[PDB]
């Protein structure tokens, strides 16, 4: 069966975070309800880490970190109900982590008894949040041009709208830096892996792999931030509507950025990112010039003698991806490039 | 044995609606910094998790964690052992495990704006509570007082951090509205038993109550009780003689008897006091919120009802906390489950 799995273990646990705490002192005979901040210890900013082993694993296990506003059922199921990444890799014999990163799903959102974000004066994050729309999330993903429409031979699971559009959410206002660190000590406990990244977490497992040298390879989809040496951002146009902006690249220290040079890199993009500008089309166009400033980056890493590629999947036969091509409707042979990845570097072998 | 072989898995939303923010959506201006300008946003949907077995037998379970928690306490205990999940599919059923509308994988209803807040509309209030450690730590009876144990614990000591990292806030979504929710996943799946825990308890009763298909209701540790409309029972304020215990939910009485219809237990732990203890607040708590229950359940039993209640120690299992699911001796405990659904026909198909 394509839908049976058999699991050696399975389970989940909590890693990383910190504590703050509240004032005074925490007195059992006086009402602990409603909840106060007195005598308070706080757990914050921990993640949520769930993990599935094959019987007799073959490599290196897989890390599959969700994207921006997200969690790891995008790679349990897709909309539709299909096998997500998660069952077809411990299919293919590899122990499977995926998380539910800080602040997001089953990680910690960090909130107390007050005002959300805030422990009595300290604003642990933002009140005021962020989130995108449907229709954001409909052009920001290229299902279509615009919301309700889609692009011609599409692999979006059509029909599935409500189920994908639920799967999102805010993030609160957490510092990369201590979601970063979360993944360092999940990196630190499993040992030698390979991080899977979308979107959002692209840059972080970026990050990630210069901080943990057990980061032995990187597969990352559609990542949305690019990453360059310190000072040596390259040259990035404006949009078509000679305004805005892609997302600032993320600058590191040379003698980090130079440990991506180490490990096979791969990004990874769908369908429909156009290659003139579109000024009708924000989003369409921000993709134009984001996959642009990944290029260079890409070519930063093989400068310093890297192992670094962009895999367009129409220059391998694959039409119509959107930005999340492990849910799409060819997302077994978007997992079969995967595979290949895996294998030409070894990380399928004991 | 952790070993589990699954004929299926995966996961899916259910429930919820939209919202809608003013105005209009035009794609070539600026996405982001996100706007709620033309936007539909989707809210109060629930995150739901599936493991069947090869050859199930029985009803599928739902297992529904309590206040402030997610579908994690039901796959691992804090200290790595196998939860429920694994438990009862290598029992043989098809388990769900779900994150409520507002937990974990469950929606967070806010938008562009002060948390919570559509524009002028407040969808979940700004002012959030949370229980710190220490509250926690004597709400599940750990101990008396947060560092300390009982001598009989069946706590998983050493990870305590791991426990209460599982723990976290619940915006203010209406309880109709996760009822709701349940209710939905309840009419997808067909006839099943759902098993609670603390907060969960008088949610999945209410469920039942709208959903012929729930055939069975196991409840660890429940945490409000349950009457018909204007029934209520006399219930003592605490030992302090100033607190009380949560108030009790009232139900229309034609609602409240479809509960005499299905096998209900209520499953307790230990270290409850029989008597009255003022330096305590929450075993004391515990002590009368458990004697509201034990009246709840005789009158559902007045209305031909099989409802009853289990104290672990009574089945010779001493020491556990309000988690009894997750605790050093939680194979025994789903043992008992395993007997329960058993005697009830519940595990045949
Ligand atoms: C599928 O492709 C995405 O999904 C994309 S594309 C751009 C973003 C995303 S994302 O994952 O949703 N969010 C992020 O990358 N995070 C983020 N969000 C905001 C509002 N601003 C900043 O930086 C200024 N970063
Ligand atoms: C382990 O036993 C529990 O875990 C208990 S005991 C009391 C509560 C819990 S709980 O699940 O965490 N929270 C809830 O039952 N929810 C809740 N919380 C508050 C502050 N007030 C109200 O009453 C409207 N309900």
């Amino acid at each position: 069966s394509k839908r049976k799995v058999v699991l050696a273990e399975q389970g989940s646990f909590y890693i990383g975070g910190r504590t703050v705490t509240g004032p005074g002192k925490f007195d059992p005979s006086k009402p602990v309800i409603p909840y106060s901040n007195e005598g308070a210890t706080f757990y914050i900013n921990q993640m949520y880490v769930n993990f599935q082993a094959p019987v007799r694993p073959r490599g290196l296990p897989l890390v599959f970190w969700h994207g921006g506003g997200l969690t790891g059922h995008i790679w349990e199921s897709t909309p539709d109900g299909r096998p997500g990444f998660q069952t077809l890799f411990v299919q293919d014999r590899h122990t499977v982590y995926t998380i539910d990163q800080p602040g997001r799903g089953r990680g910690n959102i960090p909130t107390f008894n007050g005002p959300f974000g805030q422990l009595e004066e300290e604003s642990i994050v933002n009140t005021v949040t962020g989130n995108s729309s449907k229709e954001g999330a409909w052009v920001r993903d290229r299902l279509g041009p615009a919301p309700g429409q889609f692009f011609e031979n599409s692999q979006f699971p059509r029909g599935y709208e409500d189920n994908y559009f639920k799967e999102m959410g805010f993030s609160p206002s957490i510092s990369s830096d201590e979601i970063v660190d979360a993944v360092v000590k999940l990196v630190t406990h499993i040992g030698p892996c390979v991080l899977v990244t979308h979107a959002a977490s692209g840059v972080l497992g970026m990050r990630v792999a210069t901080h943990a040298k057990n980061v032995r390879g990187i597969v990352a989809y559609e990542p949305a931030t690019s990453i360059f040496p310190k000072g040596k951002v390259p040259e990035i146009p404006p949009l078509a509507d000679k305004k805005s902006q892609i997302f600032p690249p993320f600058e590191i220290q040379e003698s980090y950025f130079k440990k991506l040079a180490k490990i096979p890199i791969q990004f990874v993009f769908g369908d429909n990112i156009p290659k003139n500008p579109k000024s009708a089309y924000w989003f369409l166009d921000w993709w134009r010039v984001t996959r642009y400033a990944h290029s260079l980056s890409l070519e930063a890493i093989n400068k310093l003698g890297g192992q670094a590629s962009l895999l367009d999947l129409p220059t391998a036969g694959l039409r119509g991806n959107t930005a999340f091509p492990f849910t799409d409707r060819n997302n077994v042979q978007v997992a079969s490039l995967l595979s290949d990845f895996l294998g030409k570097h070894g990380l399928d072998q004991n």
